[PDB]
């Protein structure tokens, strides 16, 4: 029949009803565990609803599917019809992604915006795009990380209908999606677990809001909470995989730890993890009888760092910690520059070696939403080095062992500043975010300001010469078989280096110097047309530039 079942879990509230609104007011039954519900024989898709506590004051649904009028507004029933492959056509050492921001990456700012856009993508040679977080936040305009509905998609960018064609058109087109989920924290504006039960964890919390509880009383359900919803979006919306963020936020005590729970929910249904780690451990990429919680991949930052800090010369807040060239022979042949040694931005000894994981359990990029949004300017990289370097770079990570995301504009020269911007209503976090921005990270432009918003937007005007560089380093990447392969030579003399794989070897000139080049090649791609086209074992003056040869 046509009949479903509300569930609540709220142990704080003494007895709860149902409010449909059109309808009428149905008191819910409890149990010794917490847990409010009913079936109801008359409702239907798509109905709307909240829920009244004793307090007599009504909040939307926290586990909703749909917020039509925002954080505030009352849920919607929506369609739930459970099709999904039971395998993603994803192989993970295939993998390039595409970091997606849904509000700022076309001028639509929505789903059918990004599914526009699909062809171009594909083109490009992109195997799958990694869609920031979707979750209902306050407004219309915020990176996605002060979410706050995990079940509900959000509606300004077009719904669930939306999203779920975006992945329908994506699979059509043999693109795979990754979906950027939160476990870590949630967000300051129209969060209403905290008046239902200890969704939140007492012991300690996150620098951006109140930290899950997985550990402690009554956490059973809050874990239950955070694994169906990985199991929700797979089951649902047909997501090939995901990106955990910041997995160092999430403490857990347990004998075994959510993250390696996690993974097991999405390996069970034949998919991807890859996890924003801050921690340099590879615990969280290694495998079960080697003590980890088997996620996939993690990002490396200390790639980016090393590439950034030596190209750039900056060497404010974690760039302190890098620098030099050395740092990115270390990142290139032991994945972590921080792999158990001091630290003078943190304080401390940091990391641990990585081992023989291969190099499919690290993402790598040049630019993402961090590393832009969180600059104060929010310039991109393009801004901070020369042409020459900007191309260097790109062939650096895209030419890596390691799985590369390239950062939605990059690939034709985005000259577009992206800021960090939010859409808070409630006064006091409009208040603070302001002076957050202001001190933390030197925001001059107001993060509640459209405008802020807007010149974020990409601008789409295409550099060709920049453009045809990425596609055809991305079309050598698959030819060569670089993925995954750490078997690599890396040579460096003071402003150059030659990394040599199995297939090819690449000339890194930073300056203007005589080289000693130990291998024969032919030449499949380059930033100048100061290269040769065949080359031979000798010496040679070459100008700031690279070259990659077969």
């Amino acid at each position: 029949g046509n009949e479903v079942i509300f569930t609540l879990w709220a142990p704080y509230q003494k007895s709860v009803k149902l409010k449909v609104l059109e309808k009428g007011l149905y008191e819910m039954e409890r149990d010794e565990k917490g847990y409010f519900t009913i079936t109801l024989n008359n409702v239907k898709v798509r109905d709307r609803y909240k829920y009244v506590l004793d307090d007599a004051s009504e909040i939307p649904d926290p586990a909703s599917r749909y917020q039509p009028e925002g954080v505030h507004g009352p849920s919607q029933i929506i369609q739930e019809s459970k099709e999904f492959n039971n395998e993603t056509f994803l192989k993970k050492e295939d993998l390039i992604i595409y970091e997606i921001h849904v509000g700022t990456f076309t001028p639509e700012g929505t789903f059918e915006g990004v599914i526009r856009k699909l062809d171009y993508l594909k083109d490009l040679g992109i195997t799958a795009i990694e869609i920031m977080p979707i979750a209902q936040f306050p407004g219309k305009r915020d990176w996605g990380y002060d979410g706050v509905y995990l079940y509900a998609v959000q509606n300004s960018y077009g719904g669930p209908e939306g999203f779920r064609k975006l992945v329908d058109e994506a699979h059509k087109k043999g693109l795979g999606v990754i979906l950027d989920v939160v476990y870590n924290h949630v967000g300051p504006e129209g969060n209403y677990m905290v008046k239902l039960g200890p969704y939140f964890s007492q012991k300690y919390k996150t620098p951006w809001g109140l930290t899950f509880n997985f550990d402690d009383a009554e956490s059973d359900e809050v874990r239950k909470f955070i694994l169906e919803n990985v199991e929700y979006w797979i089951k649902e919306y047909n997501v090939d995989g995901f990106r955990l963020d910041a997995v160092h936020a999430i403490i857990d005590t347990s004998p075994k730890h959510i993250l390696e729970e996690i993974a097991d929910v999405v390996h069970k249904y034949n998919r991807i993890v890859i996890a924003e780690s801050d921690l340099n451990d590879p615990r969280v990429v290694n495998p079960k009888e080697k003590c980890g919680y088997n996620i996939d991949a993690q990002w490396v930052d200390d790639f980016h760092h090393s590439i950034h800090a030596y190209l750039t010369g900056e060497r404010q807040g974690y760039y302190t910690d890098f620098g030099n060239l050395d740092d990115i022979v270390k990142s290139y042949k032991d994945v972590f520059v921080y792999d158990g040694k001091y630290s003078n931005f943190r304080r401390k000894t940091h990391g641990e070696p990585v081992g023989e994981l291969d190099g499919c359990n690290f993402v790598v990029y040049i630019q993402n939403h961090d590393q832009v949004g969180n600059r104060g300017k929010g310039e991109r990289i393009i801004k901070l080095v020369d042409r020459e370097s900007y191309k260097i770079a790109a062939a650096l990570y895209l030419l890596s062992p390691y799985i590369p995301m390239i950062f939605m504009g990059e690939e034709y020269g985005e000259e577009n500043p992206f800021y960090f911007f939010s859409d808070f209503s409630d006064s006091k976090l409009i208040q603070g975010v302001r002076e957050g921005r202001k001190k933390e990270n030197g925001q001059d432009t107001d993060p509640q300001d459209e405008s802020t918003f807007n010149a974020s937007k990409l601008s789409w005007k295409i550099d060709e010469e920049i453009f045809s560089f990425y596609k055809i380093l991305i079309k050598m990447r698959k030819e060569l078989s670089i993925a995954c392969d750490r078997r690599v030579n890396v040579v460096n003399g003071e402003n150059w280096l030659i990394i040599k794989g199995r297939e090819y070897f690449s000339l890194y000139v930073f300056s203007k110097s005589s080289i000693e080049v130990k291998y024969s090649g032919t030449l499949l791609l380059s930033s100048n047309n100061s290269f040769p086209q065949h080359i031979e074992e000798g010496k040679y003056e070459f100008d700031k530039g690279f070259a990659l040869y077969k």
